[PDB]
């Protein structure tokens, strides 16, 4: 069971939903803004190919698309499509290396073939399905490269916090970035997963100087979701908020991911 | 048998060997035609260290892409570029980039942050005594490129060998999808056969209708590449490669820039 | 009379007031105007920035970005502080083009470069009314400030509270036509309102006038964070002259998409169609 | 006397003569000079370019690149053609700074903008001796040409065949110190030889003087494609004056790496 091939964003869509950068205005009470503008971070929902090209017009030099979707996905023509299991829990427990190979085979099987049936939710032009093809099927990694943009894949399950291995890899990644690299995160809807990692970036820089509640509140006011909003989905949201509180303390004791990493800090009892 | 872990370039290495751009001077033989060469938006080199990549980035234009042509599994252990070398460097034989990416990911994971990792060294790279390294971070080149805000494309080409038809097909489609501002930097292990082959393909896709086959081959050598016209096992592969380049030249003359027909579609029209 | 040396933005200021890009959200006043063609304009605007503010904006500027300075008045930077020479109604270098202004302000900046006891006036809104005494500090033009960051720079002398002269409109239309598809324009004036919003509107019209109503372009440039160009008799006369100009330029842009085939002066010479 | 309007580069010209970056190979004359610190200078140079030539060079320019125009003589573009106003020995705007030059050349360009029958002289090396008759064509400064491509622009008025004035050196050192680590400088003059190589050398010294010998820096800037700053009594005196200045700047850069803690003129005050 590889899931139902489903539409994420039609080829005709432009700027993806929930697009925002750390320079956007805050929509309210209003939390502290200290250290927000300088984070070199933005986020959005899943984009079409045209939407990516549009965003690139305002991307700075040396920008990176950080794909947070553990589920297999890609592009059929300009259409962003994905393979949806129940609760969108594709490739459960799999890392980005496994996911990349699995979704590559799925995309290869629909490349330049007619009569590809793509399901559509009501919010995305449904409920009637969309029949497409023959069209080129490509991964988002290649889509990003075709525009001269960096690409990093981190497998995060929908509605779920990132695994400890994903957090460790991202913190190490963040430390390695030259000062001029810009990160654009995205998930499917640009809400939970996207807002979580924009928050991690915010904490890695500002946790020593900005309150936990202000970071969570301002990432919402920027256009993200409310990570402080917390049975199945509620429990995952509670688990996520607990992780964010624990990561906040980590970032306070290890500004910018140093001197200790995430897993090393946990192994030492979070001293 | 996954091969011997071998050094490609030590962390201390700077600009990789055989680095050149389409703007470099031509070193003569008679000097070939230069029509259409400067405007190709292409460069090439041998395998680089992390420091070497960062140095090259200082002179990369906006929206630059690292095109990794190595079918063999490789990556970075610290700043050191390392690879798993089978006999004749024929790792992952017959495998595509999706298979290679996952296979090398596991290999890199097995040496990540571990002490006493023995890295073989050829005489030309400081050998025959090996290097004992660790604990050091092991990362794929995909992540190394992303950490600098650079694009990354992986195409699995066997050392000493032409690219498979499927690889050619994928690259021509990739080439057609590039906006006019995207820059491609190819590299292999030595920056000779495979690197020069693909710089030649880019040259032909733009200039085959107006520049002679022999001038393209000769000027890619004069830029700092290898001589693809120089052609028992290796000699047969070199002949196969040269014959392929002659066919692609014919394709590119009849289909400027890879249109209207693709590579495999064009092949179907043969006698 | 060269005017009073006045503070535009203190060195400690970060993101300049009224900063917005064509990707920013629209705040309605009235229904939200049409968004067709807005995101793709490759344009942003702001008020006068400090040096630190320019470096901050650069973090989000795309490659090949241009700082378009619309200030006819002489101005520059003393250290990180943005300063200018303000005549009554801020009408410095009246009727002068960018070439004249550049040389004039260059000498003014030279006279305060690395010298102590430079008295800079401050309006209440910019930390006043008490003055600011600075120095010794480096005095540089904005042209050099932009170059020091690898940013393009274009100077167009537009008077405060006033439309751009025909010669300025012609020069900008030609400039616009010459831009490769990847060049980004960031306009700024002193307050990032009238003059900045006028030129963001010109950019908007040059692309969208054939497909978007005049009122929608004016309203959405306001909703982006600019001023209301459709909103003190002498001041009102200039605003009326400006709106009349924008209506005439709209017709120009409808007949000559993107500034072609005819330029602004040629279109006017032909009797507007 | 504002000089003869002369062609620098025709519109059809592509990559300018003597184009090179600090990543280019070194051509030996003598042993190959030291390469330490050369690749990381973020610097390039060339002769005067046409508009098409600038667009071509931009294809390989990194982000945040700056065109540094070292020409004290008035010049600009008539269409795609690079043109200039040449006085005897190309000594236009003698003793004038960039602020004066920019306004003077702006008026000269305005006087030929969109006018027919503009006569542009041509030297033998540039298709002469017969002149070009052009127009109507748009006349723009190089400042605007760079801006139209999203490239930075800095003007430093240096006389042909001559070292930079102390005030120009002071301004450039201050400019260099103010650059973020990602800014790239592309110098150019008319021929990309004396003046261009001089400032590529100044950049080299500001970074590497403490660790690289004076003779290696001079020799490698030539081997990169520049001219020989160590190589007509009047011209010889200027070249000797220029080499002496380069020796003093080398000592300044050794004692003040990167232009700090002392500036150029402040350092000169400490002499005997
Ligand atoms: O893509 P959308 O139609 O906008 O749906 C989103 C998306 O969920 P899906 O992937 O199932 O579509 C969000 O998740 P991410 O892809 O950004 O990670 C999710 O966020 P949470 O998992 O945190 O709940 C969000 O839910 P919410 O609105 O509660 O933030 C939900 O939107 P809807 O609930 O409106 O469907
Ligand atoms: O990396 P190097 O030590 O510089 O060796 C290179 C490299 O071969 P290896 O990968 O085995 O090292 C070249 O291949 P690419 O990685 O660039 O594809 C190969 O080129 P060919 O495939 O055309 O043989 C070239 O050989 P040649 O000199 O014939 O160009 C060979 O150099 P050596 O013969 O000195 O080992
Ligand atoms: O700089 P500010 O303190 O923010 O004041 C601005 C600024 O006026 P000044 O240049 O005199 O400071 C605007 O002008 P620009 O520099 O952007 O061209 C002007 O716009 P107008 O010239 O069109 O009147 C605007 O006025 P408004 O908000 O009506 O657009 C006015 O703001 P205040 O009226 O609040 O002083
Ligand atoms: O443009 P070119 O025809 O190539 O001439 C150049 C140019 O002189 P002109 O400005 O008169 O043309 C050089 O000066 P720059 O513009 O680069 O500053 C000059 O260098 P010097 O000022 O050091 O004399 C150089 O002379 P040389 O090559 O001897 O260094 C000379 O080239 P030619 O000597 O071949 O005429």
């Amino acid at each position: 069971d590889v899931g139902v091939l489903t539409l994420d964003a039609p080829a005709a869509s432009a700027l993806p939903h929930r697009f925002r950068t750390c320079f956007f205005p805050l929509t309210a009470a209003v939390p502290s803004r200290e250290g927000l503008n300088g984070l070199r971070v933005s986020g959005s929902s899943q984009f079409s190919l045209a939407g990516l090209a549009l965003m690139r017009e305002q991307f700075p030099p040396r920008a990176v698309i950080v794909d947070l979707r553990r589920e297999s996905h890609g592009f059929l023509g300009g259409n962003a499509v994905s393979w949806r299991l129940p609760d969108n829990q594709g490739n459960p427990g799999r890392d980005a290396a496994f996911v990349a190979e699995a979704e590559a085979a799925l995309l290869a099987a629909i490349d330049e073939r007619p009569d590809i049936v793509v399901a559509r939710e009501a919010r995305r032009g449904g409920p009637t399905p969309l029949t497409l093809g023959p069209l080129p099927a490509v991964s988002e990694a290649q889509a990003a490269a075709s525009l001269g943009l960096g690409y990093l894949r981190l497998a995060v399950s929908d509605h779920t916090r990132p695994d400890d291995a994903v957090v460790e890899r991202f913190v190490r990644f963040s430390r390695s970035l030259p000062p001029d690299v810009w990160l654009h995160f995205h998930s499917r809807g640009g809400a939970g997963r996207t807002t979580t990692f924009m928050t991690l970036v915010d904490m890695l820089r500002n946790a020593p100087s900005v309150a936990f509640e202000d970071i969570i509140a301002r990432q919402k006011a920027l256009g993200g979701s409310d990570l402080a909003k917390t049975p199945g989905r509620d429990a995952l949201a509670r688990q996520r908020l607990e992780f964010l509180r624990r990561f906040y303390e980590y970032a306070r004791a290890n500004p910018g991911g140093a001197p200790l990493g995430w897993t090393a800090w946990l192994a030492g009892g979070a001293k």
